[PDB]
């Protein structure tokens, strides 16, 4: 290229029509330059003006460049080579031009380059940089490092591997050497440098462990709060990997860190903060802490205390505070209410002092040790609280956040103290403190009131009319981020009221927001699930009080399935042409779809008959993935129960598929095909019969082997009691086998219609093959003196089944086994039942 008048000066205008204040000048230089930016002639230009041409001002050759650069990051495969050839050169030739704005542009464009443009296409980049690190002229150094220093950051990964020559073998051992440097801003890139492979655990690198630390803590001190934040930074990353070198010097490190933990250098203070968070991670000495443990706490806490700055940004990311707060919950969890004697003194302090900022810290701290030291908070709690309910209304809003959030934190001895007495108060405000005109307020306080919920489970049945009144309002009031909370506050409460919401004006104000709320959600919507959660606990709750609403959701459920399927299935087809299905939406629509077919039983027949169900639910069950087989043979189960009527002839094709899916080594996904199997079970009657064979085997191998989730086990124990109900000659041949963990794991659960359906197999069974129990009575005694209400043929099943058997063992036999009786089993079977 070279100079070319007109060209030059058309450039040279279009910079300076550039820095104009004004918005109408800017439109023009905008399509003015796109289309200039389509004229390869152009870019060199850029690098021209920036570089060669010294005569025009400092400001414009930088934005100069900053176009190029943009330009580099956008339409880089067009430059013919000839430009970037050029282009590469005049910046390395330029690496450290004297004047600060210009050498920082030009290492731009290099860090630019070598990212967007590969790096296995500037063969020349390190070799030359390196040897520009041995360059005297200061400043054309600076720049060499700042360049390395971003591309490390950068091609980190790639750096370390076979690419050019594994530099890495080369640079570490250069970078190291470069530590001994005078001028501080060379050593702190020096180390930057280094600290990217720390982590990477780079052979390249750990070649020079010993020597690396050396430099390292030998270094520690160096004025500058540059170096400091990179070596304080070296040392948590170095605490991770080479925790087997720290050690030795581990009492001097742990000393200086809270030196540098007080660095008046924020950004350096940033970092050593991370050190003890990260040090707590391995739990490898819970022991060496203690010594220093009184000194940082005390320092730790005034980290949360509101920086003067920040009340501005809310009134963001990762600062000091939102650091401290969070090394302090995992240092409550270590060392128990051992912590707290260094921490009480200094809450009394704050909590109430005259700062709307103090104050609140000593809240953030209420809640920072909530958990870790849970148990020294009980007997406290009877005077915070009290306030604590008081602060939700203190003025400055940032408080009324905290003081919330903190009482979530507690929920659990709330909910274990007479309800009218703290919690009554509590959802009060916490409800008022939800309408607020603050959008963290209100977020803070929906989040609390979700988690008060997963405590109440019951408390709120009185409050419910209120509840809903201002919930079903908050919508008149809440934009998308906080009404993915709702949907969450509304689960949790549906989800915690049980059956209770059914009433015909509670409804009234529930479901118009949320069919609202449906209508405007698309069917490829990825935050249409939260709306379904949801629903899925309020079409169960809410029982047929839901029938208006499903003709359509019930439809609307299957059409996602159906939709999902032939996307999957095409996929696994023409993957070159349709790419995968989200099966993340079926599991949704299976889930609502099974909501329903609880809460709504006998009544789905209509909409099951006249639907495609019972083949989407065919297909489902294959599935490769584990979550929708979880929630199909979910739906199974539920319909089963509901609408057998309709179920049964796809039996003999269900059946094989639970069989095979009876792999216990999938948690829940089989827990729930075992329990299915015991709805079809008794919804079979004496037709079970055949498939009886292969799945009993398996389930008493399930029961029988040990370390098998306690869930699994009753979902297990109770599908074996419904077997050998409907087919006793068939499971009882067995009873000596499975009794024991049938007993045990069965001996505790709620009487509800399950273990009822379970029982009577086991007395079935037990009346076909008596010597199955002769050894294991007293597991079965056990089995019965847990039964508070038996329904009254099983009271008397039981009775006579113990009566039966005391008679061929005696009278002076009896002895033998009934002194063997633990206390309560003894007086509750010579009570509620027979002798």
């Amino acid at each position: 290229w070279k100079p070319d008048e007109q060209g030059l000066q058309q450039i040279l205008q279009l910079l300076k029509e550039s820095q104009s204040p004004d918005t109408t000048i800017q439109r023009t230089v905008q399509q003015k330059l796109e289309q200039l930016n389509q004229y390869p002639d152009f870019n060199n230009y850029l690098i021209f003006v920036l570089t060669k041409l010294k005569s025009e001002d400092e400001p414009t050759r930088s934005l100069s460049g900053l176009i190029l650069k943009n330009n580099v990051k956008a339409h880089f495969q067009n430059f013919p080579n000839g430009v970037t050839d050029f282009i590469k050169s005049e910046c390395l030739n330029n690496i450290g031009d004297s004047s600060p704005l210009i050498r920082a542009t030009v290492g731009i464009l290099i860090t630019t380059i070598a990212s967007k443009g590969e790096l296995q296409n500037w063969p020349d980049l390190l070799p030359k940089l390196c040897s520009l690190l041995d360059s005297e002229d200061y400043n054309t150094c600076e720049g060499a490092f700042g360049a390395l220093q971003k591309i490390c950051e950068d091609s980190a990964e790639i750096l370390d591997s076979d690419v050019l020559d594994r530099p890495l073998n080369i640079m570490i051992p250069k970078f190291l050497q470069f530590f001994k440097h005078s001028s501080p801003k060379i050593r702190s890139h020096a180390v930057a440098c280094v600290n990217q492979f720390i982590i990477s655990r780079t052979q390249a690198l750990m070649l020079h462990i010993d020597s690396f630390i050396e430099n390292l803590f030998a270094l520690a001190g160096d004025e500058e709060p540059e170096v400091r934040k990179n070596v304080c930074r070296a040392l948590v990353m170095l605490l991770e990997v080479r925790m087997d070198r720290l050690l030795p010097h581990m009492h001097n490190i742990v000393e200086y860190m809270l030196q540098r933990t007080q660095d008046q250098d924020e950004n350096v203070a940033l970092e050593a903060c991370e050190f003890w968070l990260t040090l707590a991670e391995q739990p490898i000495c819970k022991d060496v802490l203690v010594r220093h443990l009184p000194k940082l706490i005390p320092v730790l806490v005034n980290g949360m205390k509101y920086s003067d700055i920040d009340i501005i940004l809310l009134k963001s990311d990762w600062n000091l505070r939102k650091c401290s707060a969070a090394a302090l919950d995992v240092l409550a969890n270590v060392y128990r209410d051992e912590l707290l004697p260094h921490i009480l003194p200094l809450l009394k302090e704050l909590l109430f002092h005259h700062e709307w900022v103090v104050k609140e810290s000593g809240i953030l701290v209420l809640g920072a040790i909530a958990e870790g030291c849970m148990q020294g908070m009980i007997p406290y709690l009877p005077e915070l609280i009290p306030h604590l309910i008081q602060c939700l209304s203190d003025k400055k809003a940032l408080v009324r956040s905290i003081t919330c959030w903190t009482l979530s934190r507690y929920a659990h001895w709330v909910v274990s103290q007479p309800p009218d007495t703290y919690l009554k108060p509590l959802m009060t405000e916490l409800l008022k403190r939800i309408l607020d005109s603050n959008k963290r307020v209100q977020e803070a306080a929906c989040s609390a009131f979700a988690t008060l919920e997963e405590e109440a489970c019951t408390e709120l049945v009185p409050y419910l009319a209120y509840i809903l009144d201002t919930l079903v309002f908050a919508f008149s009031k809440y934009q998308h981020k906080n009404l993915l909370i709702l949907y969450d506050a509304i689960g949790t409460l549906a989800d915690s009221v049980g059956h209770h919401l059914n009433k015909p004006e509670y409804i009234q104000m529930l479901m118009p927001p949320l069919i609202q709320k449906w209508n405007m959600l698309k069917d490829e919507d990825k935050d249409l699930f939260p709306l379904l959660e949801c629903l899925s606990s309020v079409a169960t709750a809410l029982q047929s009080g839901f029938l208006p609403y499903c003709e359509p959701v019930y439809q609307r459920c299957v059409n996602l399935v159906q939709k999902t399927l032939a996307q999957a299935m095409l996929n696994n087809a023409q993957p070159d042409q349709y790419e995968a299905p989200d099966k993340d939406f079926m599991i949704v629509a299976l889930d609502l779809l099974s909501g329903l077919a609880e809460g709504l039983g006998g009544n789905i027949e209509q909409l099951v008959a006249r639907s495609n169900i019972l083949t989407l639910m065919y297909q489902c069950m294959q599935d490769k993935m584990p979550e929708v087989r979880q929630s199909s043979f979910a739906l199974l189960g539920d319909l089963t129960k509901a609408c057998f009527q309709h179920v049964k002839p796809c039996i003999a094709d269900f059946m094989p598929i639970l069989g095979t899916n009876l792999n216990p080594e999938f948690i829940s996904v089989c827990n729930n095909a075992t329990w299915a199997i015991g709805e079809i079970s008794i919804q079979m009657g004496i037709e079970m019969q055949p498939y009886i064979p292969m799945v009993l085997h398996q389930l008493v191998e399930i029961i029988n082997r040990p370390n098998t989730p306690k869930t699994l086990l009753e979902n297990t124990a109770i599908t074996i009691g419904r077997l050998g109900y409907v087919c006793p000659q068939e499971v009882a041949p067995m009873l000596q086998q499975f009794i024991r963990p049938w007993c045990t794991s069965l001996r505790n659960i709620r009487d509800n219609e399950e273990k009822d359906s379970a029982f009577r197999g086991i007395c079935t069974m037990i009346s076909v093959n008596p010597s199955g129990v002769i050894q294991d009575f007293i597991f079965f005694c056990d089995a019965v003196a847990s039964w508070i209400n038996p329904k009254d043929d099983l009271r008397d099943m039981f009775c006579k089944i113990l009566h039966g058997f005391k008679n061929q063992v005696g009278d002076e036999n009896w002895r033998r086994f009934s002194d063997q009786f633990p206390l309560p089993l003894k007086e509750r079977l010579a009570a509620f039942y027979g002798v």
